[PDB]
């Protein structure tokens, strides 16, 4: 599992995180997956 983790980041505007990815698993466009997921305030984000 990547993990990568920055503690003095300003917040300055609403971040996303993206990413490229093919997968053997089907995958339906438009479903929230737990895949990809970014804790900001150590809190989950889901990645869709």
């Amino acid at each position: 599992e990547l993990i990568a983790e920055f503690p003095n980041t300003a917040y300055y505007d609403n971040f996303i995180a993206s990413t490229w990815i093919r997968t053997a698993q089907e995958a339906t466009v438009g479903s929230t997956t737990d895949m990809l997921l970014l804790y900001v305030d150590n809190k989950p984000m889901k990645g869709t």
